[PDB]
């Protein structure tokens, strides 16, 4: 995987990167944050924004060099820095941005820029398709409430990719991380439905480490049930 400016770079399947930012956290140093960029046909979707409009500028202008394809549209899978801090970026590209309407509904109050569209979802947690015209592989799915009320997943079609956010832990992980918003009661449930929203899928992108296995689902439910 390849340096650019502050950020990393590594592509996890022929049209799907990941990308990385970093974040100096006082007391604890450096934190990195993973979305994901994906070319579909002579577009890339974005999937969450870096910490920072200027990281975020940094990685249009590396899909810019290493692509060269528009960036149609971004996803935000919650409304926390790690994934929405970048909105700003993405509206002065002029490129079309989406989220849970939950999330655009609390941004204001966590200090993020909704993005411009507003995602909703049936009782059964799929995405109504109305609301995400044209995403091409991209398969949005809300797990119900866990890491956040508002934190989505989405599925890469054509790939066994599917992209935990902060949701997901690893396999190795000691604790679920930050879960000062979260829902206790129902994130090991959320978890799970995240693995049965997406079956077959075995390269688990997730926010805060390296691609993992489907016990990376296991272990984040296993330990949302010790705090239930
Ligand atoms: C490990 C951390 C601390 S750093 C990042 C934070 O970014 C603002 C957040 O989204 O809570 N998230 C997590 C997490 O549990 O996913
Ligand atoms: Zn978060
Ligand atoms: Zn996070």
């Amino acid at each position: 995987d390849q340096r650019f400016g502050d950020l990393v770079f590594r592509q996890l399947a022929p049209n799907v990167w990941q990308h990385t930012s970093y974040l100096d956290m006082p007391g604890f140093g450096a934190v990195a944050s993973n979305g994901l960029i994906v070319r579909d046909g002579g577009r890339v979707l974005v999937v969450d924004t870096a910490w920072t409009d200027d990281q975020t500028a940094q990685i249009l202008n590396w899909i810019k060099q290493e692509i060269n394809l528009p960036v149609a549209l971004a996803v935000v899978t919650h409304a926390h820095q790690d994934k929405m801090g970048g909105m700003d970026a993405l509206h002065a590209a002029g490129i079309a941005t989406y989220a849970n309407a939950l999330s655009n509904q609390l941004a204001p109050q966590e200090g993020m820029v909704a993005a411009q569209h507003s995602l909703t979802f049936a009782a059964n947690g799929w995405v109504e398709p109305a609301t995400a015209p044209n995403f091409g592989p991209l398969k949005v799915f809300y797990p119900g409430p866990g890491h956040t009320s508002d934190n989505i997943t989405v599925g890469i079609d054509g790939t066994d990719i599917a992209f935990g956010g902060c949701l997901i832990k690893d396999s190795k992980a000691k604790s679920l991380g930050n879960l000062g918003d979260a829902d206790t009661e129902h994130y090991a449930a959320s978890a799970r439905a995240f693995g049965a929203a997406f079956p077959k899928a075995s390269m688990i992108v997730m926010s805060h480490s390296a691609p993992d296995s489907r016990a990376a689902i296991t272990h984040t439910a296993r330990m949302a049930d010790k705090l239930r």
